[PDB]
């Protein structure tokens, strides 16, 4: 049956964040997007906690956890939904939910309205979102001293993010929708994901 073979396909495609490691870090597969994403930034970011000063939100702030690199792909993947969204949105912003606030390689979908939402239309609209997300993040300037723009935010009512062009890769950062950590000291979760990453 066309709908079983069709629906067969999505779910698998987009309910299994498929992660396989590597030599130099972590491949990741979901939704047809192949990712290579590697380790390095990871220590620096601990070392850290001029840059210093720039991000004292993240750097000079005890309430700041620096999460792995997956988990920033994971953030970019949420946020190339989100940045189009703001037909069924439902079942999109389920997705992404998901992928930003949970570390899980499986989503339980809930309710059979989901379940029926899930497509090849899904998939495509969902592939080309994060497609478009990814050649915005690229034009980003690295930060700058003339007026460039270097990142992007995107704002929701659970939570606000950012990400941000650097000469170390995208700082991928989640803070409570207020923007509470920027006084004053409010929590916010970040992480580096290296260029190559989204090439």
């Amino acid at each position: 049956p066309k709908r079983e073979l069709e629906q067969g396909v999505a779910f698998s495609d987009l309910c299994n964040f498929l992660v396989t490691p590597t030599v130099q870090g972590w491949k990741v597969y979901w939704a047809g997007l192949e990712f290579d994403v590697n380790q390095k930034g990871i220590t620096l970011l601990n070392r850290l906690k001029m840059t210093r000063n720039l991000f004292p939100h993240l750097f000079k702030n005890q309430q700041s956890e620096v999460q792995t690199p997956i988990w920033a792909l994971r953030v970019i993947l949420a946020a190339g939904i989100l940045d189009q969204l703001m037909p069924l949105s439902g079942a999109l912003n389920l997705i992404a939910d998901w992928l930003l606030t949970t570390s899980t390689n499986h989503f339980n979908m809930r309710t059979q309205r989901v379940k029926d939402q899930l497509s090849m239309r899904m998939l495509s609209l969902i592939r080309s979102n994060i497609i478009n997300f990814i050649n915005k993040l690229e034009t980003l300037h690295v930060v700058n001293y003339k007026g460039l723009l270097s990142s992007v935010e995107i704002g929701t009512p659970s939570y606000a993010i950012i990400i941000t062009r650097t000469n170390m890769g995208y700082l991928v950062e989640v803070q409570e929708p207020d923007k509470s950590a920027m006084r004053h000291p409010g929590p916010v979760k970040f992480s580096l994901l290296h260029e190559s990453t989204l090439k």
